[PDB]
């Protein structure tokens, strides 16, 4: 099975392609970072909206949400949702799910297929949203670097995520307790 | 809240300190790393030992199981297992524990603390052993890279390994489904 080599290669997919960074970012620290926030904004979600949701199934799907960037690469949002290139970049992380997973139990080969071709729709779109906290965090960290280049990103991300909180309540709240001092100047916690 | 900056943070601890690396670590990538093998070797002996374990807190066990070197730094097993130093850094470690996570909501204190103070013993055991494969994994990557100061490294990684396939038997089975050609020469998957 090819399943442990793609877990370390994400590491060799960086982000950002084109943007000059401080602070170079594989798949791999995006991905974990993106575990942490939708486990909160789970629990944020959970509380507000009134339900429990399959935290089983959140952490997994986001976990490997990006999994086929060790195929694809990782192609920016300004390119990938391109009307020229929107739909088949999409067939084409569709194509690279049905063939990753080969050489597994079917234990694990079930458990992968579902995890990939996961149609929960709420888990999907938790994870879609801490995809998009964790891009403007990126971008914060940058600016508070002092690269100027991410300023105009951080802008339209935060643009993107003020409006999104104006729907989606959890967001908001997740945008109070986290996203008004980030990063942080003083890391008491340290000390 | 500190815990959205102590995510970022992990970044800024590397792991390997005193040793020559070609790929600098930290603990997020390590961290993604080992919820990842969490999964695969809970699928793994679920299957075999004929039980279901709850994955959610053995995925959140691993996502967080060093957020404390966020304080502590990481410090490397050769010195934390010295007998001088042993029971002092876990006490240490417990302090951190214990005051990491305050302006929280009582959903999110509580569920952090949960998941910091388990007491589910499999959990720890099977997060321990995907710590000490992703450790393996690491130093087969430095050696196949070319550094032969991993050499030794792997060696012990390796036969602390095998030992605990003896006693373990979803860790036998996960080091022949993975550990036996890795990492792979011939990353076919990305064609
Ligand atoms: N303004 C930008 N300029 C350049 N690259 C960007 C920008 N915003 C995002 N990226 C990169 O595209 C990656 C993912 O972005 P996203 O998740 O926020 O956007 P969607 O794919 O969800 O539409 C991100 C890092 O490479
Ligand atoms: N032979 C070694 N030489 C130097 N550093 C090591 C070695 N083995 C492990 N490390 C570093 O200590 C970190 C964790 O190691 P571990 O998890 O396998 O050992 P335990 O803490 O579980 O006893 C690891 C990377 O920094
Ligand atoms: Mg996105
Ligand atoms: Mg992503
Ligand atoms: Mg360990
Ligand atoms: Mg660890």
């Amino acid at each position: 099975s090819s399943l442990l080599d793609i877990i370390y290669q994400l590491r060799q997919v960086p982000r950002w392609d084109g943007s000059f960074q401080f602070e170079k970012e594989d798949v791999s620290q995006h991905s974990f970072s993106v575990i942490a926030i939708s486990h909160i904004l789970c629990e944020l979600k959970e509380t507000l909206e009134g339900k429990k949701i399959n935290k089983e199934k959140l952490l997994l799907y986001a976990l490997y949400h990006d999994v086929t960037e060790v195929v694809s690469t990782h192609i920016i949002s300004p390119v990938k949702k391109n009307s020229i290139l929107k739909d088949p970049f999409n067939a084409f992380r569709e194509q690279i799910k049905n063939s990753l997973f080969d050489n597994l139990p079917i234990t694990l080969s079930d458990t992968l297929s579902t995890i990939l071709n996961n149609n929960d729709l709420e888990i999907q779109e938790i994870v879609e949203h801490a995809d998009h906290v964790d891009a403007y965090c990126k971008s914060c960290i940058e600016v508070h670097r002092g690269n100027k280049d991410f300023i105009s990103i951080q802008r339209s991300l935060g643009d993107k995520l003020d409006n999104l909180t104006k729907e989606y309540p959890y967001l908001k709240e997740f945008q109070n307790l986290f996203l008004k001092d980030f990063p942080l100047e003083n890391k008491n916690y340290r000390y």
